């Protein structure tokens, strides 16, 4: 049986992937880049704040000063932080709270593997911090998603091998990070976006301990 579950946050625990998208789009448009639509944004999910800005700039072949780059990333984060102030426990995605209770029941470790620096604030907003055995700090890993390091670190933090862990993720970058860590990915979203080669569910109600069950056993 698997011994840990490694959770992405944005788009898995709650609908904050939508907020990051709206904030990145607004920022891109402020600098004249209009190509951040939902399809492009699939490239930004699970990517770090600086990496995301760089992808947006690269899409446009745009160069900015180092001072401007720093201000832009800060500008987007300040906007996103305002956007998330009223997130509450009512915003937890369906299935998630029960999954956390069911896992703790069954002595299965729970770790956060979010690229977001705002993750601990969000778990507090949703009254979920007490479910987590560890939160992997994304500032502490040398490489961000799609590198596997955050997932490896999360598994480590709870004393469980990545090979004995399931990783939940809504993004292309994150699914790749889970594959490369040795953990078993179960994505949430559209196969059109996330692939036909792993188990993908349409929404988080599917993330039951029974199903993780089911998938692990094969
Ligand atoms: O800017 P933050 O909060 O540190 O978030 C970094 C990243 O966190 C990830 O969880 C999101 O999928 C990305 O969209 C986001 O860019
Ligand atoms: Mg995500
Ligand atoms: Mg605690």
């Amino acid at each position: 049986m698997f011994k840990a579950v490694l959770f992405d946050l944005d788009g898995v625990i709650t609908d904050t992937a939508e907020y990051h998208f709206r904030a990145w789009k607004a920022l891109a448009e402020e600098i004249g880049i209009n190509g951040v639509d939902r399809q492009f944004n699939e490239q930004l999910k699970g990517v770090s704040r600086e990496d995301s800005l760089q992808k947006i700039l690269d899409l446009a072949d745009k160069k900015v000063s180092a001072e401007e780059f720093k201000e832009l990333a800060k500008r987007k984060n300040d906007n996103y932080v305002k956007m998330i102030q009223d997130v509450s426990p009512a915003d937890v995605y369906p299935g998630i709270l029960q999954l956390l209770k069911d896992l703790r029941s069954n002595k299965i470790k729970i770790a956060l593997a979010s690229a977001s620096k705002n993750g601990p604030f969000l778990l507090e907003r949703m009254n979920l911090t007490g479910y987590f055995d560890a939160i992997a700090d994304p500032a502490e890993v040398a490489a961000s998603k799609p590198a596997p390091d955050i997932f490896i670190a999360a598994a480590h933090a709870v004393g469980v091998a990545p090979s004995e862990s399931i990783g939940l993720e809504d993004s292309q970058a994150g699914i790749q990070a889970i594959k490369d860590s040795g953990a078993l990915p179960i994505g949430v979203g559209r196969p059109e976006d996330l692939g036909d080669d792993i188990v993908i569910v349409p929404d988080t109600s599917h993330y039951t301990l029974e199903f993780l069950k089911e998938v692990w056993l094969q």
